[PDB]
């Protein structure tokens, strides 16, 4: 009868694992992970967690320990995929559409802070599409005020249905501890990158064939436009998908697949996460007139 | 169907702005503000955000940038009022009655910590009428556990209806980051001070004409009284509104306009923030007997 | 109409007090407490709050001050019991069954951080049965993300009904400030220890007569077992209750009174907090076969 997160945490907590690492001088590292495929034993984590690893072990919240092998990783986005050796009676997580997230939505962080064991912390979605934090090469972070500390890395950011909305990755902390400014790689980005690693053992980096800057209020005022966020195209590379689709220098990319862009940095991370050959719909503004253009991504 | 703060934040987030400051060797400061009047472009902020500013710019959550001029400020309470130069299509905030607040009420803190952009954080109202923190000259702070960090100053403390309950001002933090002890100037105090600055370009400090100390459990025990918080009057200045009203040395001021006082410091801050000439009702206690006295405020 | 914690905190906050201590060069210390018996003026707190006290005073949230005397304390579990001298019109707390708690349940911390005055902070139950933190001799901590800081210790951890679920005791903080990793002694442990101090002025430490290590996934794999958390028995002391009940070396204690054990350390703290002479039911596993064994506790 009393409101609680316990009925949904009960079912979902076994999917979030502790990731123990050993490697090169000898060292012992600790982070978290999320079981994305119970049958194959596929675990999502951060690349900075398994980076110098020679031996990787996974621990379930029931005490069961398993060995794990690195399937693949991406240095730029900070996502690594592991495979549990001889998986058995595993629980997997359901993945939500992180593009349907909004500031104010409730979030639960599940990880292993300070190697204490499985810890759940609660908060809200503080911000979305966060970039220019110079944490990662590719950033499109969910920001949350759920307490996220060292050892929370690779862990789950969940909604109130216990579905994955993101992979806890970094924090802003003056003194090494949580102040309520935490960052998660969104679920759609982690899911897509995970698929590339299950299919090829490596990521396939997509590119538009565009060169540009951040759209500003200053460009918008100069051309009497009602949008001030997005990508300002300065150059369209010849022979690229963008040239073939009819993208022109001076265009303002406003949307990607119908969803508005809050920055060029968001566009850059969303396109590099997408596989070459994939077709995307670009929302454009040419001399103050709207256009929709379908672009086939090239390889980087 | 899932509970969320997103439906109310969607409407109210455009009203909370980022305040960028440049001044003197040159410096670049960052804080927050709240649009209190969309038509006139009136932005509430903290005085310490604006203190040494030569250039003030406001940024909306849609990316629009505006110039701003200082209308007026109060050093003692830490409130400043700005006016956006050439305001257009602005959203203003609804202001709630902060005197109707209670410990355990839900609060949403909105601002720009570490210059990240608009960030929303969640908590409860932890305490009310907080004084003697030696932060400000006049204090009557709302205490919240919503994550408040450097850059949140002048930002919004909202209720679940998205109404302003306070202006985020200070924090208690051993290591420069949030530990869940944040302070906000209450909306009633901020609203009144803002009116004085729109009307006169300066504040009008009111006074009772009373000299006193804090009421204690010790005074209460000595005189067999059942109240231990409020103001113990030691002197009534002749010719003052308190003298004329019949306030007498030895009286114990228990209430202000029917609302109980938790301290003399609260009385001091509430009276100073009230305009001279205003009539106030004083809940009093002489020789253990209750009295109500109407006092016309003088100037300080 | 708006959802809030205020309706339930209104009735319950008076039960949580501020504990002021004076001792030896003279010092002034500050912590919190909980009124467990309004008639007798029994206040539960932390031993570490009262440790060097020569004078103890209690302050209610209405401003009333009382003197207090130490009834008894336990160094190992960090529980102390005080008695208010000449109690009058006191509010007591209702105590909940902490064994019925689950990760995700909502919690409210009520204490006196940095000596500010009563403060309420909100969060969830992050983890349960936390041991091996080398904070206390006996640990079976509730972990919460409710902001707990210096001054909160000895204070209340409450559920949404305003019932005591634990006594805020310690935190994990890299820089001395809350990062959302707080620990409480569970209410069942605190209630039992408090009863022993009201009844005997001292605690009564129970023992099984067992020597063991932590059960691991390694032991479990070696003996083809489906449990990896508990106590691995290496030695049964002759003449002990365990010897008399047929506990043998090599047994794996899985449960205590039908409740699964997450560690040997949990078993240790639950047994030492139970009074000698009490009969306990031990969920056991010998040669991979389940057994229930009833053991009479000895004295330590």
């Amino acid at each position: 009868p009393l409101p609680s997160l316990a009925p949904m945490l009960e079912k979902v907590l076994p999917a979030v694992v502790s990731v123990r690492v050993e490697g090169t001088q000898p060292f012992e590292g600790l982070g978290s992970g999320v079981i994305i495929n119970a049958s194959k034993g596929y675990v999502l984590t951060n690349n900075h967690v398994i980076n110098q690893a020679q031996k990787i072990s996974i621990q379930l919240n029931d005490g069961r320990e398993f060995d794990a092998k690195l399937i693949g990783s991406d240095d730029q986005s900070d996502i690594a995929l592991l495979q549990i050796q001889n998986p058995s009676k595993l629980t997997q997580i359901a993945i939500a559409d992180s593009d349907k997230l909004r500031v104010g939505d409730f979030a639960v962080a599940v990880g292993n802070p300070f190697g204490l064991g499985q810890t759940a912390t609660s908060g809200i979605v503080s911000a979305l599409g966060r970039s220019g934090l110079n944490l990662e090469g590719l950033e499109n972070f969910i920001q949350t005020d759920a307490s996220i500390n060292r050892g929370n890395s690779g862990g789950a950011l969940l909604n109130l249905n216990g579905e994955l909305i993101g992979i806890n990755t970094a924090i802003l902390a003056p003194g090494g501890g949580s102040v309520g400014i935490g960052f998660a790689i969104p679920s759609n980005m982690a899911r897509t990158l995970a698929q590339q690693l299950i299919d090829f053992g490596e990521i396939k980096r997509g590119l538009l064939g565009i060169k540009g800057t951040e759209m500003s209020a200053d460009i918008a005022k100069a051309f009497n436009l009602d949008v001030q966020r997005g990508a300002f195209v300065s150059e369209v590379l010849p022979g690229s998908g963008s040239a073939k689709a009819g993208v022109k220098a001076g265009d303002i990319i406003t949307s990607l697949n119908g969803k508005p862009l809050n920055s060029f940095a968001e566009l850059r991370s969303r396109i590099a996460t997408t596989e070459p050959g994939t077709k995307v719909k670009l929302g454009l503004l040419r001399n103050g007139k709207p256009l929709e253009v379908e672009v086939t991504l090239d390889t980087s």
